[PDB]
């Protein structure tokens, strides 16, 4: 019924708790090896549970620069932030992908999902998922969500200076 | 609530749709150039919600063989089934792991998981994902559930034999 706090612990139980505690190892070898990465997972929260089907990001101020290394495969690729023409920060970027299984689930007649409760159930999410990483021991500052409703009235959103100023808030602490 | 419900529309979403319908050219595959490996993923389904952390059977007359070959990076494993010293069948063979997942909520005080709520779950898994698969596409024949529950008194339960009588069906049918 609040099919999202199922799916916010499935989602830290059988993916973030086991990727995280080796986030940083493998940014501190790109850093190496192959402007550094920063430290964290920055995990994108659509409230409109829009995630595209390649995981792909149409602002081409996100601009794709290489995948992860690895330390059970995971694909995780490093993004450049471009502000007015210029490099201004360089991430370890994703959707949660759970979001995307809300709206395929509005979308199934069987799922008993109304299309009208997918804002809901992706607040629902986000705040179940904010609480478990409050008390979870292998986030040691190692994951920021960055949750956005664009403009109600199609006024232009900007994804790049929504991660940006997530990013610049970590520079300042 | 129904967290069940949930976890079985996820897996159906997230994995089972996207993994099988390129399973037959896999085994396909395996059976001309890696006796015959059989056409169906069989998904084990233990309502205790008991799954190895290795994802290792400990039945020895459950044999890991090999791993099917690539058609995202999947693992699915290869078993040969023994029947008092003979070799009775070889499939592919997998735990459901949202029941593990459903264990490990149930052990953490901040989900509202209730530990003596694990059967009840497990059933409401079961059947939520039969549902599913009964007006399935991507299932044109091609995975078997195995579900369930060891004796009540600590009496003997043979993992081989139950997956092998669900083997005998599909080769009478
Ligand atoms: C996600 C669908 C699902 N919903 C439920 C209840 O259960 C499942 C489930 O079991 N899925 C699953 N089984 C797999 C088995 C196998 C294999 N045979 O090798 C392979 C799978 O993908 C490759 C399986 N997949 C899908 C995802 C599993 C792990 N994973 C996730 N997880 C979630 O998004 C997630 O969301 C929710 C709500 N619960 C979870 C935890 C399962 N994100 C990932 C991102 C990456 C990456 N960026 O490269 C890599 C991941 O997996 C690496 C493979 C490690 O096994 C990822």
């Amino acid at each position: 019924f609040n099919v999202a706090h199922g799916l916010a612990w499935s989602y830290y139980i059988g993916y973030l708790r086991l990727i995280l505690p080796e986030l940083q190892a493998r940014i501190r070898t790109y850093n190496q090896h192959y402007g550094a990465v920063s430290q964290r997972l920055y995990i994108l929260l659509p409230l409109d549970c829009g995630v595209p089907d390649n995981l792909s990001m149409a602002d081409p101020n996100i601009r794709f620069l290489d995948k992860l290394p690895q330390q059970r495969v995971y694909s995780n690729s490093i993004y450049e932030l471009l502000e007015n023409g210029q490099r201004a920060g360089t991430c370890v970027l994703e959707y949660a992908t759970p979001l995307q299984t809300l709206f395929a689930m509005s979308q199934y007649s069987q799922a008993g999902f109304s299309r009208e409760d997918r804002l809901e159930q992706a607040k629902l999410f986000c705040r179940t998922l904010e609480d478990i990483l409050a008390d979870a021991p292998e986030s040691q500052n190692n994951c920021r969500l960055i949750a956005y409703q664009e403009p109600a009235d199609d006024s232009s959103f900007s994804l790049s200076q929504e991660v940006l100023r997530h990013l610049r808030q970590e520079e300042k602490e």
